[PDB]
DNA sequence: CAAGGGGACTCCCCCTT
DNA sequence: AAGGGGGAGTCCCCTTG
């Protein structure tokens, strides 16, 4: 069961929103926000130390997306933080929950990758070994580093809070269980983000369909990108819009004729929604509401 | 006209839709068409000699925007060139027209510009002493490759075509004056591409104006673009669209009102023109027109 | 391949406060 | 400067033939 001590994340990072800075850009570029961040109502990853009160210690570090959570080539940058990308905090006695408000992810150049990533492996298991390292095993280190790169992604990073109460001693020593958070896309990474209807020119039509309406968006790859129609009571009715690709303009507007509805002769108006989709994923843009009308 | 022999550019490159290549992209990408060119019925940059009938050699290498016209950073890849960027073709005294079809521009590096810039100066005033070159000298031609690259711009070039007649020795010796073309963008480079009206949701409207419109347009700059609708008697009739900043979409849309005609109580559809103007600029859009309608 | 095109990776900036 | 954002280079790739 629970029964033990265990970390919990009261707030997640945002898994959208949030631009990877590479080096150069520079390290105070703003912190990765919480799930329920708003420009002026801003939150920040929280994590809260349950079934214990008292001084602890707190540390997060980017692992994979992968299940099997292996450290990531990017590191954690702030003012909280180590160079090797571990960010560290204390909750005193009185409050167990701690909030990583300064948090930004160091972009990692693929040129750098597998230096960076060897550095952070040596650390790792140097401590398995503290007085040094055999060749054959660092032979067998970087060994792991390549098959690492081929498979990593570095669009996609998690949060890894590991909790640790402090002893008697004096020494943070004692270990919780690692709790790692959702993935966090970097936002300015290959497109697949937040699906955003900016404005339409019509949000009203005939029973009839065909009516043409220019759709502002953001970004929407012409191969991969419908109009999705749909109510989602009534056992789920779904049609698209009639659009080719050369429809959508610059990646950045869809011109299309709006379907039918299923149900001709409606005695009286219905509201619909319309969404954008990506048939090849399954994503969806926040959905707007169009309206049918009926007949002569 | 020069009453000597001369050459003319019977057909100019496109001014416009031109990609200039980075050494990396490849060498076979795309001939520099000619201002005459489309899809079906490509054209390509030709010249000819006036009031002169034999062997001739032309030939065709890049210079400044700037009106004294120096060598360009950028080199002429080709079937025809040289590795100096300098493209030669021979008139037999049949025909004494010149066509490139097989135009390229390579894209100097900012990191490879004055090497690459020193190289064919090098090549040009190493004729004027064919044994060698004095340190003084090498010191003083650095310096005009610097003040050159300060100043030049990596967009915008000028085809040089310089004629040369054969004479009885075999030797193509005999220069004619050398005729320079009209500036030619880079279509990928910054900025400044032909203002395009994609297509727009309304073509027509009432005498009262205030009827929203959606344009889909090529890249503005939210703050320096305008929708200027405009009589052709000179008479001036000019009025804009009603749009904030925040109105243009992603620079590829516009969402305006329209403005009212000058003249309201017609009794007859009134058809007028409207563009796409740089009020910063003066560039204008390919005007498409707009019918105004009388009221009640 | 030729003849087009489009869209990432790293970096370099600008507006706002 | 802190906390956002879009733009620009050079490159590395896709359409159809």
């Amino acid at each position: 069961t629970a029964d033990g001590p265990y970390l919990v994340i009261v707030e997640q990072p945002k898994q959208r929103g949030f631009r990877f800075r590479y080096g150069c850009e520079g390290p105070s570029h703003g912190g990765l926000p919480g799930a329920s961040s708003e420009k002026g109502r801003k939150t920040y990853p929280t994590v809260k130390i349950c079934n214990y009160e008292g001084p602890a210690k707190i540390e997060v570090d980017l692992v994979t997306h992968s299940d099997p959570p292996r450290a990531h080539a990017h590191s954690l940058v702030g003012k909280q933080c180590s160079e090797l990308g571990i960010c560290a905090v204390s909750v005193g006695p009185k409050d167990m929950t701690a909030q990583f408000n300064n948090l930004g992810v160091l972009h990692v150049t693929k040129k750098n990758m597998m230096g960076t990533m060897i550095q952070k492996l040596q650390r790792q298991r140097l401590r398995s070994r503290p007085q040094g390292l055999t060749e054959a095993e660092q032979r067998e280190l970087e060994q792991e580093a390549k098959e690492l790169k081929k498979v990593m992604d570095l669009s996609i990073v998690r949060l890894r809070f590991s909790a640790f109460l402090r002893a008697s001693d004096g020494s943070f020593s004692l270990p919780l269980k690692p709790v790692i958070s959702q993935p966090i896309h970097d936002s300015k990474s290959p497109g697949a983000s937040n699906l955003k209807i900016s404005r339409m020119d019509k949000t009203a039509g005939s029973v009839r369909g065909g009516d043409e309406v220019y759709l502002l968006c953001d970004k929407v790859q012409k191969d991969d990108i419908e109009v999705r129609f749909y109510e989602d009571d009534e056992n789920g009715w779904q049609a698209f819009g009639d659009f080719s690709p050369t429809d959508v303009h610059k990646q950045y507007a869809i011109v299309f004729r709006t379907p039918p509805y299923h149900k001709m002769k409606i005695e009286r108006p219905v509201t619909v929604f319309l969404q954008l989709k990506r048939k090849r994923g399954g994503d969806v843009s926040d959905s707007k509401q169009f309206t049918y009308y009926p007949l002569v």
